[PDB]
């Protein structure tokens, strides 16, 4: 709540945050997706990254989801996304890191 | 709480910290990267009094600058942008770090009691 309520001050950065864990789900996206992609917030948490990605760009971000290329591994890459405003290409820069799951946290940038 | 701890170090992008303050002058969340520009450590300064990181001369603005009608006794928002001198444990520093905060003043659900209004900002050095 105080997440949904503090949102607005992701504004600053240039992109926007992206939480997917190990079964390819969106966990988090900030509210800004909407200024970059055009979709909203509530169609993408629960739903899987892979129906944002260009389906050439699909395996490359499943190997970013892996552990080999508690602690962490940094990630970088590129990545084309759907966007509504047919492609926005993006570099995801961030880190992979926790049973519990393994997630993906990221700022996804405009090129 | 935990998957946004996860999370945290996602800020150390933005330019100042996250600053959570509610209307009893209490800090409500302070993002890690507080010890970048200030020095001190989140967990010490969450669930404190504002005041106490705020220079004595500067208390009086803040506490106006929290009230929804800047009276404490056109936007879609209700912004606020103004100037506070922090304080700063850090060597290249005389105590105090003169920072901007910008931010919106919105209700803060979850507490607890009705809710209260609360400054959600980010701090950045001047």
């Amino acid at each position: 709540s105080m997440l949904q309520e503090g949102e607005f001050l992701l504004q600053a950065l240039n992109g926007f945050v992206l939480v997917v864990t190990a079964d390819a789900l969106v966990f988090y996206a900030s509210s800004t997706i909407q200024d970059y992609l055009g979709f909203q917030q509530s169609d993408v948490i629960h739903q899987s990254v892979y129906e944002l990605i260009h389906t050439e760009d699909r395996a490359e971000f499943q190997r970013q989801l892996h552990w080999a290329l508690a602690s962490f591994m940094e990630r970088c890459f590129r990545c084309r996304l759907r966007c509504l405003l047919g492609f926005l290409a993006m570099n995801f820069q961030g880190r992979l890191k926790y049973p519990p799951q393994l997630a993906l946290f990221a700022i996804a940038t405009p090129l």
